[PDB]
């Protein structure tokens, strides 16, 4: 019995739902530290503590960018932090160490008994996210700090495209009509270098450069393909197997592939 399971058990309409089972709150954090702002998304009645996730957004890009990530993954059984960064300019090594400042101050957080979310979070379950070159971030984040359990960044941009060090289970999202981190160039050759982990790549049909992020018009299929990477990867959750590792078969999505994902 595995004891991080939270919830019911899922099913393909739960997971495109607008959201999950719990009652999600969220605040601004007052005093950022190490980054510029961040609000903390969290459920109110999980069941038993949770693991963390860091979203960072893209270059000139703030919270509202991904910040409709924040109550629909909390709303499945996650503490959800998004940030501004400390300069809309930052690059993405500078994302990363902010992302994972981040992830710092919620464990800050989870042992400061004022705060909402004291005693709610599992510090050793943490995920990564963001867009273009806070996706980047992300997958320098994975390969720099290996006990993460999961990774999904979305229309990845960076300078480098090699990540075969990452071991952490790396989703990708990728945007078919990318013109800013175009998917042949970037989010093909960052998922074809990983060889030692479990790795996805989903590319929506048509999509912009900002297809996954708030107000898009795929959040049942991408809500339900990172909420249940999520749960399979950072809870162990089995029941998330089939959700997690499965072709979608959907129209709206143009390319697929997976590695090392058994449904
Ligand atoms: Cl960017």
């Amino acid at each position: 019995s595995n004891p991080y399971a939270r919830g019911p058990n899922p099913t393909a309409a739960s997971l495109e739902a607008s959201a999950g089972p719990f009652t999600v709150r969220s605040f601004t954090v007052s005093r950022p530290s190490g980054y510029g702002a961040g609000t903390v998304y969290y459920p109110t009645n999980a069941g038993g503590t949770v693991g963390a996730i860091a979203i960072v957004p893209g270059y000139t890009a703030r919270q509202s960018s991904i910040n409709w990530w924040g109550p629909r993954l909390a709303s499945h059984g996650f503490v959800v932090i998004t940030i501004d960064t400390n300069s809309t300019l930052d690059q993405p090594s500078s994302r990363s160490s902010q992302q994972m400042a981040a992830l710092r101050q919620v464990a800050e957080l989870n042992g400061t008994s004022s705060s909402p979310i004291y005693g709610k979070v599992d510090t050793a379950r943490m995920g990564v996210m963001g867009w273009s070159m806070g996706g980047g971030g992300s997958l320098i984040s994975a390969a720099n700090n290996p006990s993460l359990k999961a990774c999904a960044p979305q229309a990845p941009w960076a300078s480098s495209t090699n990540f075969s060090s990452v071991t952490v289970p790396t989703l990708i999202f990728a945007c078919e009509n990318d013109s800013i981190a175009p998917v042949n160039s970037t989010a093909l050759p960052i998922y074809d270098s990983m060889s030692r982990n479990a790795k996805q790549f989903l590319e929506i049909c048509g999509g912009s450069h900002s297809c996954a992020n708030s107000g898009n018009s795929n959040q049942a299929l991408i809500g339900k393909k990172g909420v249940a990477w999520m749960k399979r990867f950072m809870d162990n959750d089995t029941r998330y197997s089939t959700f997690a590792c499965e072709n979608p078969n959907s129209t709206r999505v143009c390319d697929f592939r997976t590695a090392n994902c058994s449904a």
